[PDB]
DNA sequence: GCATCCGTGAGTCGAGGGTAATAAGCAGGGATTCGCCCGGGTGTCAACTCTTTTTTT
């Protein structure tokens, strides 16, 4: 996306993407084989 | 006649409950779609006339 804009006369802040990677951090603890359900059954199994 | 490489299989009933990311712009002309309104066919009622089963004479 920087080749199109044109850098010279402008600033920061507007040449980044608001949400290119907080979708790759939020899937993985949506949807992951390893991020599970909490067994909050007993103070036993929230230790195991 | 053998050596190398590409398809099928894997039990069965039960639990557990929804998900998630990129992102130009404006000018021409038609097809589409929502508001109002006249309207003609469908209902809901005042209100004028034959028949007759007795109930009265």
């Amino acid at each position: 996306r920087m080749s199109s804009v044109d850098i010279d006369t402008v600033m920061p802040h507007d040449l980044i993407n608001a949400k290119p990677a907080a979708a790759a951090v939020r899937e993985f603890f949506g949807s992951s084989q390893l991020s599970q359900f909490m067994d909050q059954t007993n103070p036993l199994s929230e230790i195991t």
